[PDB]
């Protein structure tokens, strides 16, 4: 075929600031918290 030619945000689990979700093991990304 055609061949070519050549922000880290840290935190800690504290209520009510950052808490675990219900389906935290069933979801991924930034929606886990």
């Amino acid at each position: 075929k055609m061949v070519v030619t050549l922000v880290v945000v840290t935190t800690i689990l504290e209520s009510p600031y950052v808490m675990m979700k219900k389906n935290h093991e069933m979801l991924e990304g930034n929606e886990r918290y």
